């Protein structure tokens, strides 16, 4: 049997790959085809049957799919070392704090996506971000702060990506958080949904972090 | 004045980053235009003007581009930490020792690219690689490294990327290193050459390196 996984660039510094490699060891008959898929293209690549399984990081929802809410990662200000050494506090800014400055989002996709969700945050806090560039995938997008592009949001496990440099502020905001999500069929049955799940649990639990399933 | 600059993403975690930005901040007046760009299409894309300067990862000539060898970063086998304890070394490995295993190459694009570079030293040793799997970006093929899809030949920058429980293993061959270089037109007088040249002489200095370059 073979196991189709869409996923999202973004979730490999974090702690996805643990996870895959977990479920390879524990269960070494079945083979896995990763596949890169953007959160939006999960819910009619599970529905075509194109994936069996979809890791994304913005809620999107519909009644076919099952969404299997993980873990929420703080989202940070990724800016350059030297930028705004007094108005950007290392313990963190409000949105409100952000929007005179060049900001760089991420992906270029159709929409909605990162990008979308991002402007949102701004939009029902009632802020209009005065510049904004759209930019293929988030590791350029960092790269480009550190050349002195401007500023960027991204989820916490983006602070280990190499650019050198820079800075991660906390983003003091409630609503600023990106969830880690497992989508499914809601009439699969496999027992590769099990599996998977606790394999989440496992290495979650190695990390003494709790999910929000169970 | 508009200055265009072609760059590979696996460039963005190294000191190029630091050479843009030292470059901008001595010359605010010019703007600059970074732009994604292929180190073989980048003497295309020279040659029509549309950018102005390239830099790249790999040897590639033409009599009407004045190749400017800056840096030489050494190659590394990327593992997951548990492969092979105690056959690789983390002293170092020589490519005789790694040709039964799965290696990810990148990127996916028009040949001749970093791809068919790393098959070339290969190649140039009469070694043949047992399996090759071509991925899309350097970050993806590390990525899956650690989900447990193989190995990964990535330059030494690149140990920096986020990706979890990874080892870099020295490459021991003599010709296992990637070239950093900057490309330019053989009839291009204009100043920012020598610009961006003394940014490359003065961040080098700051990290104790000698560039290749005087
Ligand atoms: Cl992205
Ligand atoms: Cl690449």
């Amino acid at each position: 049997q073979t196991l189709r996984i869409g996923y999202v660039s973004s979730l490999l510094y974090g702690l996805l790959p643990e996870i895959i490699y977990l479920f390879r060891q524990q269960n070494p008959e079945i083979h896995i085809e990763l596949i890169e898929c953007g959160t939006k293209d999960q819910i009619n690549a599970l529905k075509q049957g194109k994936i069996d399984l979809g890791f994304g990081r913005l809620k999107i929802t519909d009644p076919a799919i099952r969404r299997i809410v993980l873990h929420k990662e703080q989202l940070k200000l990724a800016i350059h070392k030297h930028h705004h050494p007094n108005q950007f506090a290392a313990t963190g800014v409000h949105l409100s704090q952000i929007i005179d400055e060049p900001m760089l989002l991420y992906p270029v996709s159709q929409k909605p996506n990162f990008a979308t969700f991002i402007q949102s945050l701004f939009t029902e806090l009632g802020l209009v971000p005065s510049k904004l560039t759209e930019i293929r995938e988030i590791q350029l997008a960092l790269g480009l702060v550190a050349a002195g592009e401007g500023v960027c949001i991204v989820p916490a496990s983006a602070m280990d990506i190499g650019v050198k440099n820079l800075l991660y502020i906390p983003i003091l905001d409630d609503d600023a958080y990106s969830p880690i999500s497992l989508a499914v069929r809601n009439m699969d049955h496999s027992n590769y949904i099990p599996k998977i799940l606790a394999c989440v649990q496992e290495v979650f639990a190695t990390h003494h972090i709790r999910p929000l399933i169970e």
